[PDB]
């Protein structure tokens, strides 16, 4: 039993797709699913993504409600697809995979993931499932979560932070810190020691540190004097230069928060997705001075330190590898006269 | 256990929904229903009514596939409704009827038509199901059609033709005449005698008469001689005049099939329904005469005949009124010291 | 002198349909109305409903901006269909009923309610226009307020708020309070002794009672011990549960702005009408519990503590039933040795 | 009184826009306007331009219904604009011109043609209507067309054919033969000799002379030894090859007449428009030989024999330029020893 | 080199057109234009345009990033067409000008500006470009904008604000203050000294002179005796009326940021688009005062001080004409006794 009017009853009743049977009818009219709810019609669901109405509201629901690794994770991991479930981006309002393992028949490309088409693939599993760690050894390519310590493998621990309904959380109620595994071609393989981005949002940012909290309260000369940041130019980078007509660095999402409550300012989030590196195009209010494109990247104040804290100031200009979010980010540094003068995220 | 995928099952089985149990997938997208064969993309209906498409597609599905009658003697006996069942309009691609009684949930008004919300409204029963006379006789406003003889009602001889999955036809597989009845706020109401439309297309014109067969092969002289037709202007109803670029009557389909194979003519229905009467835009491919407005009815002209050679022909202008389908349609008569320039259905 | 073009002069010139006489020149494209205002194209109204955009656009305007009754007073009461007025649906973006009377002709079905295919159904009469109560005494089915006193006619006291242009308020340059009255069949039946619901938003929450400025100001163990409300478990009813993955009680809006200013978090409203009582997907954004369906109620907190101080305590499970808003909400009482565990409206 | 419902009255009643007061009812819903006749919706009309939904059909409904040039004479002419009318594409299914000069408020830019903008601008005059054959004298560049001699200008006679409602025909009920002169920033300047494409179709090919209806009659051998054509190669440009896999020739359409009675073949029109010279996507359903781009022209077969019985047959190679329908086709011409081996307009 | 693919590569890489060469993958599907981003589908623009998806995706990639005069300044000049450039109405998310010049070749109607069709025509020119001055002294109607001094011309100071990338400010890193100039028929005219609207918001309003600043912290009385404001009557025109249904005056925007703090309201506004004068729908949700049309104007209150403070206060009523924003306001004035009672933008 499953169809349309199944669904939308477990949309009614449950709130997600549950395993109740039940139909309530249903209207489609220009990428929106209704329903009739004491004879008025009422809105469930609007498509914006590129597959069929009736097929993305049907992957709306069953939708994974437990907190699982964000997209970009994810993302840098190469993971392909997702094995007995779906992991909805809550950005872009869309499926973060567009096909699936025994989850919508339109979608499916096979009813388990030990089939021989899945093979090739990155599958995802779960190991809060009963036996996800069994098909995890007898898949090819694939990553694993599982909270806790499996026998016999090598873990990683996580960010510790999850998205659960869309929200970025570091739980107290639940866990939201998973040990990480991946095989390629049947070799488990070592994940790197890495950063990890914050994820933080602008409108209700936070410290997590006391170098941070001091960042926010001081004023600018009283900050780099006390944390000995002379020659490392904070000025530029964090803070920002607003003179010219070009906007300078303002790189670290931590110097977006300090100046968006004392001015605020225009953000265009052109390309929109979650990526480890994001590029705003800004336009200061008050002022006038802007940038096209701005490299910004959410990191803790102390690790950005421990990262520049640790560079040779000798070379006029070198490349700069970082691993940050399981993945290599490339920096640009540019040093005059033994002092750094600017230092970014590469293009 | 009703359902959209469900609905699709019998489409692709059994033709049209035979009440099977089963489902098959659906995609929906731009008011078309499509379902996967063989991992293959296949189009099953293109919605082009007023309803959503998920809606019309199980109307087009619940329909009628039995000899019913047409929509245009269903529209002049002032139904509103039909009963348990769904009349297709085929000409329109659209249901004759937006409202139901038990046939499909959104568009349903009444479970059954005894309740209290249907007795104002015109209900059609078809007494060839069980059950279905016994709700006439209940009803306060309905129309009866039967096979056979029923008791204590004096019937009324419909039309010989009826339409079968949207082709007019006089059967002998199957039987298309049905015996009418009418019931108005309680009372059982006599239908007047009346003329019927043959209701027959232009390409596929067939004759019905002796009278009929001499018109297409005997000349305009031979005809007219013979039948004795003279001062009635058969040369200008009938025929047409084509001389000046205003056409002159041909308001007969009987005129206008012998005039397309001759020489064909254009021909534009900019207000397509099922009418007793017709106005087409015409357009003299041979000659370039035209008419914007040109009222056409199809009678037996045996009948045209009978109703021409029974008016006074003495006043030079006068309203003439017949009954042809359960309707009065107006007529204008013009006179001439004793003989009929013109006669055509007035607007 | 109705049209398309007549109908978005009045929306330039008066912002309503005042019944004004002109024509200004309009573009349809894609559920859009637009318009040339200098050599420019400026939009006027989206189309939301599912109704054609035309349609919706006049039923959009002609809409009544004074005080009327909220939807969900309307839907309680059975209200079918309005007497030559829209009430708009501010919520939904579309009219609170499909059919109107003597309004629009493409949703007409009758000029006067007064007709026979009216009777069956409910009718909302608004006794602040001429002759309406007269109406009312002939009608069969239907809903009368006044603000005043109809001779003959036991009132009901209504609520004290109602919407104005979608903004709920108790007005005083307005009355907004309305003496509600009704037939069925014929009969007038007396509406029972009912709570009403404070009709109040998260984000400008304001007290209405003394009790309820001590509850917002004062701790969790400081409200209970005055008022008295041990064993009657408030802790889990109205401040919530936030412990375990699972999310414990939380039913009463007032819990839901305590909470929100100390804790802000996350809510899904699947199902977006006017419904009395109101069902949630609730995300806690700090400590991570969950819950997918939370049935929400706003009463006046003395109105809650009054229904729950005059219940037995000795029964493990009973059903409660208490009138609000004019219709019945059953409640779920759970007991155990002497006090309460649970107390919620009941799915 | 101008508006969306006062132009489906007239549509509905009188064909088109005469200018009738009245206004019926009228729902716009995915590029289709319907009415409502007696309960039921009945579709009007099909957008199918790059015009909005219902100014297209407002420009559809004040359609020039009098014999007038074809797009091609008119685009082959300068032509930009015409003047207080409407000249229908009905091949495109849209408005030959985009703006309009006091017809439609949406596409007007002007009130009347003599208004400062429409100066460097080619309008079209039709001096069948009072006045026009004025302006056209005050006018700085534009086209007229007469039924008769104007006084002081020297007269061009167009084609013998010309579109009534679609319908390409040389009428005698009307007057198809047009005087065409032009004016080119304020001289009058003379129109060259010039030949005329017959503009016939394929199924409904008629003869116009002598030696067509000997061309299809005869065969190929019996046609070639009389009327002497001998070298000039009409087996390969006129009849066809179809021996190899690529098709030869075939640039007559009386070639095309012949060749699909004689069984039938594949054309697609992959740029659907009015054009001089027709290109064609020919498939042969028989042999199996095919060209992507075929370039079919239509000329009288005596026409075809004076432009090829008059060139050098002594060059091996030479562009020729010929007049037709008022602009210089390109053709290329072949010879070998004396004879012509290949001869088709270029590309 | 110019295609959608292109123009989506400097949308992903520079954030707008740059001008750079490179291609990446497109989707279009209703509306909205898609690109594939590491396997993932990421939406670029939303059309909300009367323009084709994808003409109006490469005039929004192509938009002016520069300080720009706002779009009622350039509608009130009267420019009809922009050279070499686009300027983009933010409100209305679509171009303040529907033709280019060189710009984009489906809305271009010339290459250059000197061509023979854009003489009628008020073009802009940008005089911060490269012979933008010189193209202007040769153009018949334009408008030309400078930073500083043009030889041979007498200037006129704009504004002190501007839009850049739709934030209007006054900048210090940029001038955003322009020399306005004009001509007519090749006749260089005088503009007319004038006021200037401040342009600001209701959210985010901000003083900018001594009596403003006081107008804001000071009381209703204490406002009044200080500035000597007796008999004027700021407290219906400037304060506002709220005692009965019909709100009293309230047409200084300064007075709605006010009245916002301390009680919250509703504004509609209809008519989205820049004019000097806006007309809102006011719904007060305090006292439940409305008003349908009310007309607001933003002006520094020193500048509404300085009209009626040179006004005849004998006259009862008289309208008053002041210009604004370079066009004529007219303004309503009522007195009584020495004393006005109202003052307010005329309708």
């Amino acid at each position: 039993h499953m169809s349309l009017e199944n669904v939308a009853f477990n949309v009614v009743n449950k709130g997600h797709f549950d395993g109740q049977q039940g139909e309530v009818p249903v209207s489609i009219i220009n990428n929106t699913v209704y329903t009739k709810v004491d004879g008025v019609d009422v809105e469930l669901f609007e498509n914006k993504t590129t597959l069929p109405v009736n097929v993305a509201f049907e992957l709306w629901a069953k939708r994974n409600i437990k907190p699982v690794p964000e997209v970009k994770i994810l993302n840098n991991l190469g993971v392909d697809i997702a094995a007995n479930t779906v992991i909805w981006d809550y950005k872009r309002d869309a499926p973060a995979h567009i096909s699936t393992i025994g989850v919508c028949s339109m979608t499916d490309i096979a009813k388990k993931p030990t089939e021989t088409i899945c093979a090739p693939l990155t599958v995802f599993f779960d190991g809060r499932v009963d036996g996800q760690v069994d098909l995890f050894r007898n898949a090819r390519n694939g990553v694993l979560i599982t909270e806790g310590s499996v026998k016999g493998l090598q873990p990683s621990v996580g960010p510790k932070q999850a998205s659960l309904n869309g929200v970025t959380l570091i739980g107290e109620a639940v866990k939201t810190q998973f040990n990480y595994y991946k095989k390629v071609d049947g070799v488990v393989q070592q994940l790197p020691e890495t950063y990890f981005t914050q994820s933080r949002n602008l409108q209700e940012f936070k410290p997590r540190s006391q170098m941070e909290i001091d960042f926010l309260e001081l004023a600018m000369d009283e900050f780099i004097e006390r944390y000995k940041l002379e020659g490392y130019a904070f000025e530029h980078i964090v803070y920002g230069d607003f003179s010219h007509s070009q906007l300078g660095g303002l790189h670290l999402l931590i110097g977006l928060a300090k100046r968006f409550k004392e001015s605020p300012f225009e953000l265009e989030d052109f390309i929109p997705m979650d990526s480890t590196v994001k590029n705003y195009f800004i336009t200061d209010a008050q002022t006038g001075s802007s940038k096209c494109v701005c490299s910004v990247i959410d990191l803790l104040l102390d690790d950005f330190v421990e990262i520049i804290k640790s560079q040779d100031l000798s070379v006029v200009s070198k490349v700069v590898k970082v691993t940050i979010d399981y993945t290599e980010i490339s920096f640009m540094l540019w040093c005059k006269d033994g002092h750094v003068e600017t230092f970014y995220p590469k293009l």
